[PDB]
């Protein structure tokens, strides 16, 4: 069977006067992520990981973030691949993310037409190190397994 | 078959006053991590990720009365993975540290992790990098670990 | 069905007076990557992912930055030797995915050429090789153009 892996990375700046939206979840917070889209860093990383596993290039070449994630899933099926699983990590010093994880996972599973058991989201701080540790941005990493 | 992938990430600050333990191995150095075993946490997270069981924070709470060092957590991680129905196929990882030289300690880390995961030694890999003097990592202010894991249901 | 995954990371400083070589592509630029070999950050990251999947250690060990024979070494030759060792250990490569993170220059015009180089070196079709390019959204040493980072993932089978 023809399995493929993909990995994705994203980061966005935390700025005043934007809502904080991660994995489709709006999180109460003084700042939000800056981007041309809704800057959903988690969804962007998953999107890149899915495009990478299908060898379809990247999000910058192809393109709210859930609509884009749905379009990615479409283009991935279009190339003849089915999604097996997604795993990810959010790196954010603040705010606390644990209470929103299940919602993110629910959002992603719905967007990718996957059961909850094939979608995972993990949260981490950066132990006060670098721009992430100073709360200047939020990073997401993703890994996706697909099969043709 | 029903294969799944997971990925893991971890970082800790590097300062005088603590031992340096990476992958179960105490390494002589003028600094240490605030056991704070970056490599084992990353691998733990990667395993929980592949299993879709959340993350290290949800399983082993920083307050929970039952928690032990990072090898014990790794061992526990692996039993939870097994019970969800998953066999571990392989782990690969990278440690990024500007100093000390990590190459000498890799075989011991691979041995500890393989022991802890009940894996054949040739299914466990650890790699070493510096940050080429860039950022907090390159200034020796912290050490990062990265992990990938493949499992099967 | 004996599948294995590997992952890779690399970063090099971006300095004046060096060629900029990423994915085997020499990119016109006033700066280039600093290292012992040609400093091709993307190929090193993929090489690490491949050694990692086969559990063969790492590129720093197979191709040491302290060994003079690798001075100015062609990282495509290094990737091809890696692939040869991975094959020798019994693995076939199934796919590679990767990311390059750089403030500058624009990498989109060069991505297809990089993909082509990697596919050639690994004896893979283009449809099993992927290279993604981003910026770091102006953040950190990458945002300041002090270095270029690459990340990689590889799937192999014994
Ligand atoms: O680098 C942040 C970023 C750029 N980009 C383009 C499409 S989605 C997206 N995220
Ligand atoms: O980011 C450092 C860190 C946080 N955390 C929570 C459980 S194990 C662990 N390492
Ligand atoms: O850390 C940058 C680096 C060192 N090294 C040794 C062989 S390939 C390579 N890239
Ligand atoms: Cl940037
Ligand atoms: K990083
Ligand atoms: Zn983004
Ligand atoms: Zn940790
Ligand atoms: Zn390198």
């Amino acid at each position: 069977m023809d399995f493929r892996i993909g990995q994705g990375y994203d980061v966005h700046q935390l700025v005043p006067g934007r809502p904080l939206i991660i994995g489709g979840v709006t999180i109460p917070y003084e700042r939000g992520l800056l981007g041309h889209s809704d800057a959903d860093v988690l969804l962007h990383a998953i999107t890149d990981a899915l495009f990478g596993a299908a060898a379809l290039g990247d999000i910058g070449r192809h393109f709210d973030s859930r609509a884009l994630l749905r379009e990615c899933a479409s283009r991935v099926a279009q190339a003849g691949f089915a999604i097996r699983n997604v795993d990810s990590t959010i790196i954010a010093q603040a705010p606390k993310l644990a209470p929103h994880i299940d919602a993110m996972r629910a959002n992603i599973a719905a967007d990718l037409d996957l059961p909850l058991d094939r979608v995972n989201v993990k949260a981490k701080t950066n132990e006060k190190l670098g721009y992430l540790g100073r709360g200047e941005g939020i990073e997401a990493q993703a890994a996706a397994l697909v099969v043709r």
